[PDB]
């Protein structure tokens, strides 16, 4: 339970940025695996992540620090590539997201501070 | 060429770590398809990479930012995922240095 630079910038910049991004639907709330019609989804991945929770963690001071914010977004990635087929347009979205998340990571300001 | 504090730092704190962990060696050449037994490697794996490659890129000034080399660090990774079952055990091995990874990422220096 931290406030600190790095979470505001992963939370104002990075988030703000992947959250309005075109392909970013399929990731702003937990796999519903019931509607998607996914009956081995939660067998397959034993970890959901999706950008709503980690919003509302960086919201509610969960993290201590950037660098577990950093993981629970690398999950989330992680997640998508293991489940899906490498052909699903969804690890296409995944990876063009995910390389936006370590553009923004490269310009994180570095006092880690709060 | 003078090296970005930010690629000094990939090479000297991140590549040093991942280059010596025990979980390295399926990582440090290129897959070999052929020794592995794996016909449909290069069919799936579009861009493959791997530690050697990214580690000879920072000792011969290859890179021209640092977003560069973590892009590769990223593919190497994301390729085991896409290829590899979810119950094999390299899955398990790239995670663990894909954790590393990012855990170092945090504390690179600022650019410029």
């Amino acid at each position: 339970g931290r406030v600190t630079n790095q979470l505001q910038y992963l939370h104002k910049v990075v988030m703000k940025a992947l959250w309005k991004h075109q392909f970013a639907w399929p990731f702003r709330q937990p796999v519903d695996a019931v509607k998607l019609g996914l009956p081995d989804y939660h067998k397959i991945i034993k970890q959901p992540m999706d950008m709503g929770t980690i919003k509302r963690r960086l919201e509610n001071n969960y993290y201590w620090a950037a660098s577990e914010c950093m993981q629970d977004f690398n999950t989330m990635f992680t997640n998508c590539y293991i489940y899906n087929k490498p052909t699903d347009d969804i690890v296409l979205m995944a990876q063009t997201l995910e390389k936006i998340f370590l553009q923004k990571v490269a310009s994180m300001p570095q006092e880690e501070q709060e």
